Order: structure tokens, then sequence, then C-alpha cells
């Protein structure tokens, strides 16, 4: 009976088991290695993940997804305050405490985040299970290391919900330096940079290891920088080409706005490994369709400023770890959008030709650690 590791991620989730003396990250149904960490509700279901995900335009009143920015919050926190005023569902305040409300099978629901992240943590187990071919019981899962008590509780009562005993609730870091076996020396000090961009987060971490032991020397980031700022700029670029086109402005169509986006993920991720996308949108607004192309260089342009962004907090977290460049062993990818070239490049360049450790897909980086950890605990 395996344990599991779950990445239960803000924007996608992923899970591995270590078999057979080697890890397996799991796909889903679809074929997805990762899956969103989306729940939506129709007057008929619930529906989680990519099902979730690729019905988001027709519901966005009932299709949440963030709900680890809220998950172990106080209502009034600032944060909570400040993230939903850009969110399309409603938060509610139960007893000091954030719930999400929707609607579901004709009526109205509240649900606290924990629950939400429990039925993504239940959809990570069904996948586990289906490959496995048995019910799974006891999981990793990782959590920020920025989280607090009240964060770390609430993630473990998620997994508890999903029917899962949570063996350890470890740092994402942690995770994703276990994964590339940065641990397993003995004594001596060595000075590991992860450096972790994601679907909406930006988390740089500094460790020194010590004979298997972790140590927090300095972190750095932006909790409002990730991938999907990327596909933001490719949206309003394609916006601008389609009024040039046309002489259509379809910004305010908030369903033609949300499927330009979804093929301007994909897009993006084809960029990562061709030089030039297609974008092909049927009907995209008033009945014309949409087809057209970007290149990766045009993308790099769109985006040059967010990408050189990530560099001044690896400075600063150098900065506060009292550590040069050169001191760094191993520098660690983690994250969908550290597959981005020009990104690589720039942090490449940065540490003046550093290898990155870049060999296990780094959205996949985390899940790979906890699965690893979730062995040894057994
Ligand atoms: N091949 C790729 N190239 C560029 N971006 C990618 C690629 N694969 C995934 N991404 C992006 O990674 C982001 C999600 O990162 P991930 O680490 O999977 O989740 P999270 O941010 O929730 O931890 C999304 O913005 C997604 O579009
Ligand atoms: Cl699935
Ligand atoms: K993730
Ligand atoms: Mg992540």
């Amino acid at each position: 009976a395996a344990a599991i590791g779950i990445d239960l991620g803000t924007t996608y989730s992923c899970v591995g088991v270590f078999q057979h003396g080697k890890v397996e990250i799991i796909a889903n149904d679809q074929g997805n290695r990762t899956t969103p960490s989306y729940v939506a509700f129709t007057d008929t279901e619930r529906l989680i993940g990519d099902a979730a995900k690729n019905q988001v335009a027709l519901n966005p009143q009932n299709t949440v997804f963030d709900a680890k920015r809220l998950i172990g919050r106080k209502f009034g926190d600032p944060v909570v305050q400040s993230d939903m005023k850009h969110w399309p569902f409603q938060v509610i305040n139960d007893g000091d405490k954030p719930k999400v409300q929707v609607s579901y099978k004709g009526e109205t629901k509240a649900f606290y985040p924990e629950e939400i992240s429990s039925m993504v943590l239940t959809k990570m187990k069904e996948i586990a299970e289906a490959y496995l071919g048995y019910p799974v019981t006891n999981a990793v899962i990782t959590v920020p290391a920025a989280f607090n008590d009240s964060q770390r509780q609430a993630t473990k009562d998620a997994g508890v919900i999903a029917g899962l005993n949570v063996l350890r609730i470890i740092n994402e870091p942690t995770a994703a330096a276990i994964a590339y076996g940065l641990d397993r020396t003995g004594k001596g000090e060595r000075n590991v940079l992860i450096f972790d961009l994601g679907g909406g987060t930006f988390d740089v971490s500094i460790l020194t290891i010590d004979d298997g032991i972790f140590e927090v020397k300095a972190t750095a980031g932006d909790t409002h920088l990730g991938g999907e700022d990327f596909d933001n700029r490719l949206v309003n670029h394609f916006v601008e080409e389609f009024k040039r086109k046309h002489k259509k402005d379809i910004s305010q169509n908030k369903r033609a706005v949300r499927r330009l986006r979804t093929a301007c993920e994909r897009a993006k991720r084809t960029l990562s490994s061709s030089t030039q996308a297609s974008l092909e949108i049927d009907s995209l607004f008033e009945g014309i369709d949409f087809y057209t192309s970007i290149t990766r260089a045009r993308f790099e342009e769109l985006c040059s400023d967010l990408f050189r962004s990530t560099l001044e907090p690896v400075e600063k977290a150098l900065r506060d770890a009292k550590l040069d460049k050169a001191q760094i062993h191993d520098l660690v990818l983690v994250g969908g959008s550290t597959r981005i070239p020009k990104v690589q490049k720039l942090l490449q360049d940065f540490f003046n030709g550093r290898d990155l450790n870049k060999s296990i897909n780094p959205d996949e980086a985390v899940a790979y650690g906890a699965a690893v950890q979730a062995a040894i605990l057994l």
C-alpha cells in the first residue's frame, strides 16, 4: 500500500507515487500530469479539475479557484479583503471565517476554503487510485514555506476531509530539494536556491542543508506574479490584433476574453518547446473566427519586464542569506513557468552560466519530492 505525494497548488495540483524504486507522476483521466485546482458547481453536478476549468467561461459565478489564497485565513485578513475584489465568485463572512458562496443543484451553498481544497485533494486521490488499482489512505501534502500554523492546520483538515491520513505537511522548497536528492549527504553545508514561478505566485527560497537537516536562510518573491500574468499580456495583444483586423472590441464580453485566455495559455505552453504557435478560436466574437499565430520572440518581448522582475527577489534573498552567487551549490527550477526558455536564460545568466536542475518537469518537482518523503515516512 503505497503512500502518495500531493502538491496542492494555487493554480494546478499534482500527485506522484514512489513505487518499485522510482517516482511516477500520475496523469489524470485526460492524460494531464497536473490538474487545475478548480471546483465548479452546476444545476446538476460538481466538477473538479479539468472538467471544472474547461467550463469556467460558461459558469464564472460558480467556478471556484484560488482557494489556497483563502485557506486558514480569517475573513478580516487584509489578504482576503484584497483578493476578493477580483474573483467572480462570492466570498462571505461566517464567524470571521471566509466561505465561498455558490449555487449548486438550484440552491445557495457556502463552503470553507478547506472544503474546496478537500475536493481538489479527492480528485488527486482518485487519480492515484485509478493508476495504482487500490484505495490510497496515506499522503504527504506540501505547503508554501510562508504558511502559518492556521494555514497548515486547514490544509491538513482538507486532507482529512478527503479521507487521507496526512503523514506530514512539508514545505514546497524542501520537497523540491528532496526530489533532486539534495539531502542525502552527511556533514557539510550545501546551499540550495529554489526558484519557483508558478501560475499565480513567485517564490525564491535559499536553503542550507547539513546532514539531512534543512534550514531556511532567506525567502523572497511576489504572491501575484506568475504564468497568469504572462497569459494576460498575450490576451491584451490579441485583443488589439482583433480590433485592428475586424474593428470590433471584444474586451467587455466576459466569455470571449475567457476563451481567448484559454487559447493563450495553450499557445504559451507550445512556445516553450517550439518557436511559433497557432491560435484558432472558432466564433470568438459575433461569429467571427480568430485564426492567427505568435512567435516565441514576440511573446518574450510582450513579457520582457515581467520575466526580468524575477531576478530582484533572487538578489534580495542572496543579500538576506549573506551568500554570494558562487556559494549556491544547486539551482532548482520549480513551477510551470520556469519551463519558459527566456526565464531559464535570465536565471542562468544571472548565475554566470551555472547549471539549472530541470530534469524533473518543474511543475511536478514538488509532488515528486513529496512522494519520496511519503515513502521514507512509511
Ligand atoms: N510548458 C510550459 N511553458 C510555459 N508555461 C507553462 C508550461 N506548462 C505549464 N505552464 C504554466 O505553469 C503555470 C502553473 O504552474 P504549476 O507549478 O503547475 O502550478 P502552481 O502555480 O499552482 O504551483 C500555469 O501558468 C501554466 O500555464
Ligand atoms: Cl481526471
Ligand atoms: K502545483
Ligand atoms: Mg507551485
